[PDB]
């Protein structure tokens, strides 16, 4: 029950909470369902049950669901990721004019690729705002604007589409900007179809630039598979998750 936890403070509604029994630090996401139709609530139950299923080191862990029919509020209790989201890291870098270490980029590439491999197996938008960092250098995938990560196929007509999006995310991690920018989606679609972009900064190795470039190939069948990505000599044991 909700009484089993103590709210410490609001993060984003998302809140940092402390479990009373053992003092474990978690977060929960608030969801007022008071205004939902029966149909929309059924979908919510099926989705929440979906989330309890997937267990993986590189996917935000969902522990519990708490119903409070009083305020008609649903609480999804989950792992706390002290490093926050990847979008903020990029913003911080953009402002402070400071590029991220290649080591960090390799970690994100390795651990998100493992998250994707798992998602594909059980068959999650892959943007920086949906990628979280914990306290031990681990990277976790969680669950109107310009569609920077839209793939060529998605613009018309596929796991290789996920590879493209990962390519976009990693590219932005390095350059601190997306590979294709524009003011309107039509202009954007134009640039994507051309498939051209700047090389990531020179502080980054040719090998790293090479694989990000491959993920951004116009032909889905030229993009590396999850398996081919992980075979890359760049990727080592220490880049993986550690408890
Ligand atoms: N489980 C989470 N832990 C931490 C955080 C954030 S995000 C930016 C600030 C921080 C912290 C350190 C002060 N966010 C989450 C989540 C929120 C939403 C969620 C989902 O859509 O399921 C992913 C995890
Ligand atoms: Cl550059
Ligand atoms: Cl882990």
């Amino acid at each position: 029950r909700a009484e089993d936890y103590e709210v410490l403070y609001t993060i984003g509604r998302c809140q940092k909470i402390r479990r009373k029994s053992d003092g474990k630090i978690l977060v929960w996401k608030e969801l007022d369902y008071g205004s939902m139709t029966e149909a929309e609530k059924q979908m919510l139950v099926s989705e929440v049950n979906l989330l309890r299923e997937l267990k993986h080191p590189n996917i935000v862990r969902y522990y519990d669901r708490i119903i409070d029919r009083t305020n008609t509020t649903l609480y999804i209790v989950m792992e706390y990721c002290e490093g926050g989201d990847l979008a903020s890291v990029i913003t911080k870098g953009t402002k402070e004019r400071q590029y991220l270490d290649e080591e960090f980029v390799l970690r994100v590439m390795t651990q998100l690729t493992l998250a994707l491999k798992e998602c594909h197996r059980r068959s999650r938008d892959l943007k920086p705002a949906n990628v979280f960092l914990d306290g031990k250098q681990n990277v976790k995938l969680g669950d109107v604007g310009t569609p920077y990560y839209m793939s060529p196929e998605q613009m018309n007509r596929n796991e290789k589409s996920d590879i493209w999006s990962l390519g976009c995310l990693l590219y932005e991690l390095c350059a601190l900007m997306p590979p294709f920018t524009a003011f309107s989606q039509k202009e954007l679609a134009g640039k994507i179809r051309e498939g051209k972009f700047r090389r990531i900064p020179y502080r980054y190795s040719d090998e790293l630039n090479e694989i990000i470039t491959r993920m951004l190939n116009l032909k889905d069948y030229h993009r590396p598979s999850v398996e081919e990505i992980l075979e890359n000599p760049l990727i080592l044991e220490h880049h993986h998750h550690h408890h």
